[PDB]
Formats: structure tokens, sequence, C-alpha cells
């Protein structure tokens, strides 16, 4: 997948957007251009409303001013996004016709939701046990173990969802990056898996703190917070808030905060094992293919589908892999997820990527696991024997908040 | 503004309190805030807030909270960097320790008046009988914004009458890199879209 973000780098149009103008600038020192076309196109969240055609007539080094026919204002919510790509019309000797050589887009507007929720005729149902509580609305059931602290389980009907609870995560199985060249015989103290694991990252221990529930006049709540301790530190604070209302919605608000004077995560989300195994994704955010916090550029934010065997990257050494940022909206099977994340999914969990060191050894595991990150850190590779993760894409702020919402269809 | 929600709400251990509003202005949504508002059985009222800005709007000077406060007393005392003014792209020189100082200090007399006076990385402020815990940036004084605003010259602001406070969860940075073109550096200005602040408010 990094060959995508290379071929963009390395692109040699490049474009400026002002006001309905797009500007473009040859990067070619030789040639005009001359078998290229730019298609531009307008879309609100992934809703088309607009798409054009326009010849490129740039000279070597020059620049061409685009101008834009009057640009569709939609009411309704969300992002508008405007997308260029560049298509060469014939083929040459070293490419077919259609091919594109570059590509650019740009966040145009905004238009916030300002909108109410209808009532909804009944509210959930709660139920306490000294082992869980249970809420229940219509086929709809969910329960939250009163000793882990986590959402054990849910049904639709009388099938049940989930393989594994739901669960904070902090780690990754390391990518040749994070391991550098620490051998099992000759450990490299600094390479970040070194640090993780000495932290216990690997190894901590959640510890219940609390788990409270109650009855609103719309909903159901529960809160709950757990701390991750390793021999007597606690190198996480976990805090939620999971509230059910008359719709079937679930909601979740997660605040965390990490020692300061522990190695920065790897990342910050949550995990769970589906039971469900479906053919495709499809999500809104960027893509498609696999991209990370310090590499992303060359990916589009849009509306994207694709079979499930796609969201899986195939490294011969495996580790953490398929991941894909910006994400406002997640759907696979009959479950919805929404805000403003990161995730992966596929059939292996990350305790066998960590653990198998070929590709051709991974087994398919039982449902579909599913990460869903509220953050993550960049991935380096300026060399692959010392730590490369600049500052700005570790995780080192000390205090996250993020939050989604869960629901079926 | 406009209020979109405003619930309360009887959990077992404490009050629950619900807001959503939203600032708009000619059509255009540009912030909305959504709020809780928790206030248990030792008194102490924790505030969460959530805040969205339209991607297409001007980022924001700023993204906290204010009032005046009827009280006027002769100490501030934070637990924050300090003890001189600091803002985001200025604090460098500013220490994170505990500082007490007459309210006095806590305004910087610009002959030509602006926000002044913050102080970052507080996490407890104290005021009177108040106490302020979180992670935010606040200023401190007698003259609202809006004085601070209207007014010229330095010698031309009167005190208002308590005092009045603005807690930032989120404040841009000042610039300077020269004064007659934006200078505020990108990593300084609040183009996130979503924030998230929280805070607890109690009394001794």
């Amino acid at each position: 997948p990094a060959l995508t973000e290379a071929k963009h780098q390395q692109q040699f149009f490049q474009f400026r957007l002002s006001g309905q103008t797009i500007e473009v600038t040859s990067e070619y020192l030789f040639r005009h251009s001359d078998n290229e076309l730019l298609h531009w196109m307008v879309a609100l969240d992934g809703k088309p409303l607009a798409s054009g055609e326009v010849p490129l007539d740039v000279a070597p080094q020059g620049k061409q001013l685009i101008e834009l026919p009057e640009l569709p204002q939609p009411e309704s919510a969300g992002q508008l996004w405007l997308t260029v790509r560049v298509v060469q019309p014939n083929a040459t000797a070293w490419s077919e016709a259609g091919h594109i050589s570059a590509w650019q887009q740009w966040r145009l507007a905004e238009n916030l939701s300002v909108t109410l929720p209808a009532a909804s005729h009944a509210i959930p149902h709660l139920t306490t046990s000294e082992m869980d509580f249970c809420i229940e609305l219509g086929n709809k059931r969910w329960q939250f173990n009163r000793q882990s602290g986590f959402l054990s389980q849910m049904w639709i009907g009388d099938k049940k969802q989930l393989l594994t609870p739901l669960r904070d995560q902090f780690t990754r199985a390391p990518l040749d990056n994070d391991i550098g060249v620490s051998e099992a015989t000759r450990i490299d103290p600094n390479a970040w898996v070194e640090r993780w694991k000495a932290a216990g990252h690997y190894q901590a221990e959640a510890a219940l703190l609390q788990c409270t529930a109650d009855t609103l006049a719309d909903a159901v709540l529960i809160t709950t917070a757990h701390a991750w301790q390793h021999q007597g530190k606690t190198l996480f604070i976990s805090r939620k808030t999971y509230r059910i209302d008359g719709s079937g919605q679930m909601a979740i608000t997660v605040d965390v905060e990490v020692a300061s004077d522990t190695p920065h995560p790897a990342r910050i989300g949550l995990n769970c094992q589906l039971a469900q195994v479906a053919e495709r994704v499809n999500w809104l955010g960027l893509g498609p293919q696999e991209n990370y916090p310090d590499r992303l550029t060359a990916a589009c934010f849009d509306r994207w589908d694709l079979p499930l065997s796609d969201m899986y990257t195939p490294y011969v050494f495996p580790s953490e892999n398929g991941l894909r940022c910006g994400t406002r909206e997640l759907n696979y099977g009959p479950h919805q997820w929404r805000g403003d994340f990161q995730f992966n999914i596929s059939r292996y969990s990350q305790q066998q990527l960590m653990e198998t060191s070929h590709r051709h050894l991974l087994h398919a595991e039982e449902g579909t696991w599913l990460n869903i990150d509220g953050f993550h850190m960049g991935i380096g590779g300026d060399d692959s024997w010392s730590p490369s993760v600049s500052a700005e894409f570790q995780l080192s702020a000390g205090r996250y908040h993020y939050q989604l919402v869960w629901c079926q269809k």
C-alpha cells in the first residue's frame, strides 16, 4: 500500500484551490500536458452533486487556471468535498488509456447538524442481577458484566453478537519499524516494542474501579471506570459512559488518561470479536487503501466498499495492518458505527499477528475482529533500525477523548 | 446562541443536567456546544464540554466559558504555568508551580488594550471561596472582553462590578513574526473541528 503514497507525493502536477479556481502547476521540465484530462467532482458525504472534465494545457513548469462553474450549495448537513483527478486519455508505452497520474482533494464546506432525534415510544428496560446489568429494548438486549465492567454480550433477537467483550486496547502487534533490530538474544531497548514490553503495556491488568447503572427518563445510562496497572504502576485510566436510548442506539464516550512517564502507547481504542462474518466492508472515510497517520496523504475521503479480504495487508512478516483513518461511519453486517475514528477489521487477532512469524501460518479466527481507535501512533520509516516516528505522531497528550455510536439495522 | 436541549435527571448519586446549544449567524451554524453538569452529594459540580466547529468558519480565538463573579478578592492562587502572562506560542519561559498573586498582577496594561493576562496549563485555580479544577487556561480581572475591545487606551478603562473570569479549554496562539500579516503558526490555530474539556467547580 505504501506505493500509493509514493505515487501521489511524486506526482507531476500540483494544485492550489482559490475560491472556485483551481491552479495547476506542472513539474514537467520538457513536455507539455498533452495527454491529460482533469476530472473534477463535488460530493456531500460521499454523495455526488456535480462532476466535470477539463483538458489540461500546461507547459513544462507552467500554470493553468481552471475556472469552476458555480458549485452546488446543499442545505443538508455534512461535508462537502472537491476532488480532482488527472487522466491520461490515450495509452502510452508504459501506461494504458485512462491511467490516473495525479489527484488532490479539498474540503469545501461543512454544515453542522443541529438536529434532534425524535421521540421513542418506549425506553429501555433495565435489570439488575448480581453478575450483570441487563438492558432490554424489543428484540435487542445488552449485557454488562458487573465484575469486569464490560459490555459482555449483546443480542439481536436470540442471536448473540459477540465472541469477546468490548474492551479498551492500548497496544498493537508491532511493526517492523517498532522492532528495528531488537532480537530476542540481543535486545534493543530503544525500540518501541522493547519499551512497551518493558513498561508492561502488553501485560497490564484491568481493574474495575466503578460500574453504575441509572435510569433516566429517556434512556439507560451506564458508567464505568477502570485502571490498567502493572507492578504497582497505574499506566492508564479509562472512564466511560454508555447511554442506550429508546431508539436502540448506544452512545459511548471514552476518556482516557495516560501516565506521563509511560512510553507513549501505540493506540487508544477498543476492540472486540464479533460473532458475525460478512462479505463487505463499507465506510465513509479515508481510503480506499490502508492508511496510517503519517501515511495518509494519498488517501481520499469518500464512501468505500470492499470485500473483507481487502481490509487485510498480507505483509510477509505479520503485524498491525489494514487501518483506515478519518472514518465517520462504518458498516459491517447489521452493525453500524459512527463517530470520528480509525479502524481495522479482519479475522486475525492482534495476538495472532504478533505471534505468527510468516503470513502463510496465519489462520482465520472464529468471527471478525474489530479494532476501533480513537487515536493511533504513526508508523515511521525514516529508517528501520531506530525510532523513526516523529513527535507530532506520538500519542503524548496525556488525556484523550473519543466517542461513538453503535447501532443495528 | 440557540437552545437545542435542556434536560434534568435524578440519578442515585447526583443530579444531572444536559444542554445543547448552537451558535448561528445568518443561517449558518458556526458552533455547537454540548454539556453535562453533574452535582453530587459532595457539592461539587462537574462540567463536561464538547464543542464542534464548522470546518469552514475561521478558526476561533478560543474555546471556553465565561462569567462575571459577584465577588472580588485580593489574591489569585493557582497551580499551573506562571507566574507571568503566558500564551500557547509564548510559554517556554513559564514554570509549572504553585503561584499566588494579587489580582492586579493578573492584568497586563498594554497601552492599547486587548485580551491579556492568560495563564496556561492550569490544573487548579482558587479565588475567594471558589475552586476550579481541570486542565485549562484562564484569565481574571475587572474588565470584560467587551470593555477591552471597546476602549482604545488603557487610561480609559474602568473596573466593572465584580470579577470577570475566562476559563478556556483552548486558546489560539498570539503570533508576532510581524504585525501586519497573519503570523500565528498553524500548530497554534484551533483547527481540529472537535474539542473536549472538563472542569470541577466547588466551594469551600
